[PDB]
């Protein structure tokens, strides 16, 4: 139902420059392998060490989860990592300079394919087939960040979606759907963004929601 999605017309355009700054330049992606976290502020956070994430000159990463029982899940264990990360509200510990990404974690030890997955991207522009694409990834389980995250900068890049200076895609969304039709699908409106920085953009990915990878492909319908 295209008046249950969300307009980009509707969009701050200083908000829609800072999330095309997002879904453009990679370095905003971070993709960290067999880590292990070794601090904590609250407790649905765990802290890492030696992240090294150039552009904001910061060394250390805090994750932050919807609740207790995710840090207690990922806290100390060896962890991949992949989402979108802040700077700008990031606190860490005082000596420290840290950045921030909501959810993103997967358990590194068993977790690790023998070669890439690919999952199928389907593409619809006011109700006509486009270009397929595929998104890759090395995990048997997967974030959904991680997936929608991939999804995003390729749709950035083919439909500048998010763009200031462009209004042929006004509505969109993404939908994840069971390959076996054993769970419900689900999907996210592409102009539906909570607040105007980064440390509220993605806060939603906090719940780090986790799918497996052999199971999902993805349908993307925008609207004119």
């Amino acid at each position: 139902d295209k008046n249950d999605l969300k307009k980009k017309s509707d969009i701050d355009s200083s908000k829609l420059f800072n999330l095309t700054s997002y879904y453009t330049d990679i370095t905003w992606q971070l993709d960290e392998s067999n880590k292990i976290s070794t601090d904590q502020l609250l407790n649905n956070t765990i802290i890492l060490k030696d992240i090294d994430i150039s552009v904001l000159k910061t060394s250390s990463l805090k994750v932050e989860f919807n609740s207790s029982d995710l840090a207690n899940q990922f806290k100390g264990k060896n962890i991949d990592i992949y989402g979108l990360y802040y700077g700008n509200k990031c606190v860490g510990l005082t000596e420290e300079k840290t950045s921030c990404l909501y959810g993103g974690v997967t358990i590194y030890d068993g977790n690790q394919l023998d070669e890439e997955r690919v999952i199928g991207v389907n593409v619809f522009k006011d109700g006509i087939q486009q270009e397929g694409f595929v998104i890759k990834t090395k995990k048997a389980k997967v974030t959904v960040q991680e997936l929608d995250t991939k999804v995003r900068f390729k749709l950035e890049n083919l439909y500048k979606i998010y763009n200031k200076d462009t209004g042929n895609i006004q509505k969109g969304c993404i939908f994840f759907h069971s390959n076996n039709h054993q769970n419900q699908s689900f999907y996210y409106d592409l102009y539906n963004i909570k607040g105007s920085v980064g440390a509220e953009f993605f806060q939603f990915y906090s719940d780090n929601r986790t799918v497996s990878s052999s199971n999902y492909h993805i349908d993307v319908f925008l609207y004119k």
